[PDB]
């Protein structure tokens, strides 16, 4: 019988305390630059966040940012999460200091931070996921393959209750970071400002010339002179006619890239959970730089 999850505001918390917690993850973020060649804990942080996520089951309400169930041993054992051991131990020091933010909170606020700090869109984040116990992990296997098309990926993302623009706006986080070999058997990024949340993605997949390659895993993957690739399923969305649209629309419109991405990302961070009607409103938080910090 699926579950209902109602958000359940951490006792007296408000905006502030969450600012506070915000900014230690920014400050962070800041400080520990060197981590992955220099890239820092951005994008690790929002595809954490996006794994969390992502295991969400519409028809049975199953997995999902609400039980914060990455912090089992079945769940940050899955392969599909390898690498992201890096993210959870960035976390720690937060949590330890702000020992009374839920897991799921805390999971998806690490991936808000993250982009607002990489000076992409605003991201209105809600509070109130409730830790579940250890027998309400997702099983292994509910996060997407990376060697499939077009097909696989419109039809994977309709358990997560996603569309077409919805889609591609999500997919256009891999301006961010990098694939690496030994955690998923594919090599290199997806642009040049790795680090920064652009509309790059979208700018590389219609401007580059791509050559479908084997990699030293041998798993095809698409590579630019630029020394910059494509996953199977990246390419896929200049495959789709309709995904084709879409990704011209982002590659020439920054500003509805980031509303739309705003849009996508919260959902994704919602996905299967209930908020009472007298919740808190969404709260936009100020990034660092805003404060003056
Ligand atoms: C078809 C859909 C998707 C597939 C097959 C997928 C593929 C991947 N995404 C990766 C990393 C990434 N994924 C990322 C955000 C997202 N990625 C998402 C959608 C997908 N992501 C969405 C949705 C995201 C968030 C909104 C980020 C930012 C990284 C880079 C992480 C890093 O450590 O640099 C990796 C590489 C992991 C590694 O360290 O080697 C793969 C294989």
């Amino acid at each position: 019988t699926p579950l209902v999850h109602v958000a359940s505001v951490e006792k007296g918390r408000s905006y502030e305390d969450f600012q506070k917690v915000y900014n230690a993850i920014a400050l962070k973020l800041r400080e520990d630059d060197e981590y992955d060649n220099y890239i820092g804990y951005g994008p690790v942080l929002v595809r954490l966040a996006w794994h969390t996520s992502g295991t969400w089951d519409k028809h049975d309400n199953t997995g999902g940012s609400y039980g914060g169930t990455y912090r089992f041993k079945k769940e940050f054992n899955d392969p599909s999460n390898a690498g992201l051991q890096n993210g959870f131990k960035f976390l720690e020091p937060i949590h330890k200091e702000f020992p009374w933010i839920s897991s799921g909170d805390l999971f998806s606020l690490g991936g808000v931070t993250a982009v607002q700090e990489m000076q992409g869109p605003k991201i209105p984040w809600r509070c109130g996921r409730v830790d579940t116990p250890e027998d309400t992990t997702p099983d292994n296997g509910r996060l997407p393959d990376a060697d499939k098309d077009a097909d696989y990926v419109r039809t994977f993302f309709q358990r997560l209750n996603m569309n077409d623009r919805e889609v591609v706006a999500l997919m256009g986080a891999h301006a961010l970071g990098k694939t690496h070999l030994k955690n998923s058997g594919y090599e290199g990024p997806w642009g040049a400002a790795n680090n920064v949340f652009t509309n790059e993605f979208y700018l590389n997949l219609l401007n580059e010339d791509w050559k479908l390659e084997k990699n030293d895993a041998n798993n095809e993957q698409w590579d630019s002179k630029s020394g910059y690739m494509m996953l199977p399923t990246d390419y896929s969305l200049i495959q789709d006619p309709k995904y084709l649209s879409i990704v011209k629309e982002y590659a020439n419109d920054q500003d509805k890239f980031f509303k739309d991405f705003s849009k996508a990302f919260e959902k994704l961070l919602e996905n299967g959970i209930t908020f009472p009607k007298d919740a808190p409103s969404p709260f936009i938080f100020k990034t660092l730089e805003e404060q003056g910090l």
